[PDB]
């Protein structure tokens, strides 16, 4: 106890955690570099070298004329595969039935055949629970990975992200993989009419409640954004009229060195232990796949410096992935009595003091604040770019957001919004959380696409 020595340990911790700070000027630098890469990704000349791919989605404004009725929506992009029946009407969208399926490890890191076979199995199971596999529903596929589109319903997987590794997928038409798997099962038929990124689905789902929503952002397992770009700026697609949603794939920012001065030892460790070393470096500063692991490595450093847990780390603390991102949220939700923090740490086989709990909270805050601030630089770059491309002095825009980090973290949202606003003078940015965004957004796109 000896409060003096507790205080001294906390001072040393603060000196270590100071490394996570980003000054406003740092964020502006990141924002500018992001904007520079966004410009590069949109240009024919530089697209292939661009770290931020700015992928055209073939989701066009505004548009005109939607089909109505029942749509099946799929969502692949986390550990769970989701199937949803959505009714589209008048255009509104309502989730009518839904099921989530845990993807077996063997299917996420096995072959694309196994993965898409499992997907097809789940679709079959869902269509049977609700008596509908003979009805032919138009199908919208939210597929939350970088895809080079040829059209709304055709595009090649560029590379897996977020730990996905299924062989025989990269370079192939993802809709083709899905269609092939459905055919290889042969107990239901579906017209796959659209494939969209989760950012895009999120953005679209927010549109009907707020027509000013022209940005979608995900801060979940991964982190990405899309936005409505002027067709004249989308050099990768023919035509200069109207707007098309662009999937930034900003998670890959830094993959060509753009973040190097900001990457810490912890970031290097996360990256090197990941399924995609050297890739998705910006996302690895922010996404929930990585945030808890960053905290875990910070704690291990503090343990190594004899600042935490008597310098002894439990088996669990030394287990990859054991500090779940949800624990970061839960730690930062602690009311001050250290109870939630104590429970997490005790469950991790630790015997934490009050000071240990306080230090863990600081580590969590340091990592999640950096995530919020880094993320803000990306969103600010996008919004500032849109303002510039457009013809009003104050841009009022809405950003639709989904993802467990943004939605569930007690403080990320607040820090993120504040930082975005500091970075976006002359913008008025409304943030809306999507409600069943993937499923409803995919259906809404499908309801236009299936014409
Ligand atoms: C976000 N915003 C604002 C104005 N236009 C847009 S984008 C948008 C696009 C679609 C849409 O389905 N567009 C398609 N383009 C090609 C096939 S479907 C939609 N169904 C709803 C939308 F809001
Ligand atoms: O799920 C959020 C994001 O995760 C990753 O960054 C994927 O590459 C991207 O496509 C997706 O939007």
């Amino acid at each position: 106890e000896n409060l003096y020595f507790q205080g001294m340990k906390k001072e040393k911790v603060e000196q270590i955690l100071a490394e996570f700070q980003l000054q406003e000027e740092d964020l502006k630098k990141v924002m500018r570099r992001m904007q520079k890469e966004m410009d590069r990704g949109l240009r024919l000349e530089t697209h292939e070298e661009a770290s931020v791919k700015m992928l055209p989605t073939y989701v066009r404004s505004t548009p005109e004329g939607s089909e109505v009725g029942d749509f099946l929506s799929l969502d692949l992009g986390g550990t769970n595969f989701r199937v949803m029946l959505v009714k589209v009407g008048e255009q509104w969208s309502v989730k009518t039935k839904h099921q989530m399926y845990s993807i077996p490890e063997d299917a996420m890191t096995g072959t694309a055949e196994m993965l898409f076979d499992y997907i097809s199995e789940c679709i079959s199971d869902f269509l049977d629970k609700h008596q509908m596999k003979h009805k032919k529903l138009p199908l919208g596929f939210t597929f939350s990975f970088p895809v080079r589109h040829e059209d709304i319903d055709k595009g090649i997987l560029l590379n897996w992200t977020k730990g996905f590794k299924a062989s025989g997928a990269e370079g192939n038409n993802v809709v083709g993989l899905l269609r092939d798997a459905i055919k290889r099962r042969g107990d239901f038929e579906m017209d796959v009419v659209a494939m969209v990124n989760d950012t895009v689905a999120t953005m679209i789902s927010c549109y009907y409640e707020d027509h000013q929503c022209e940005v979608g952002m995900i801060v979940g397992t991964g982190c990405n954004a899309c936005y409505m770009e002027e067709m004249q700026n989308v050099e990768l697609v023919e035509g200069d009229e109207g707007r098309m949603c662009v999937n930034t794939e900003w998670g890959a920012f830094g993959d060509s060195g753009e973040l190097d001065e900001f990457l810490l030892e912890y970031d290097r460790l996360v990256d090197e232990s990941s399924a995609n070393p050297g890739q998705q470096l910006y996302e690895k500063l922010i996404g929930g796949k990585y945030m808890g692991e960053l905290v875990r490595l910070v704690l291990l450093r503090l343990v190594d410096e004899n600042l935490l847990f008597h310098g002894e780390a439990s088996e669990q603390l030394r287990t990859r992935g054991a500090f779940e991102t949800r624990f970061v949220s839960q730690v930062e939700s602690d009311t001050g009595d250290r109870k939630q923090i104590y429970n997490i740490l005790s469950t991790l086989g630790l015997r934490p003091s009050t000071t240990d709990c306080d230090i863990v909270r600081r580590a969590c805050e340091s990592v999640s604040t950096r995530a919020a601030h880094m993320c803000s630089a990306g969103l600010a770059g996008v919004i500032n770019r849109m303002r510039e491309s457009r013809s009003e002095d104050v841009m009022r825009i809405t950003v639709g957001v989904d993802g467990s980090v943004y939605k569930l973290h007690p403080s990320f949202k607040e820090r993120f919004h504040a930082s975005v606003r500091r970075l976006t003078p002359s913008c008025e940015i409304t943030f809306i959380e999507s409600e069943e965004g993937s499923g409803r957004g995919a259906a809404l796109v499908s309801a236009v696409a299936c014409k």
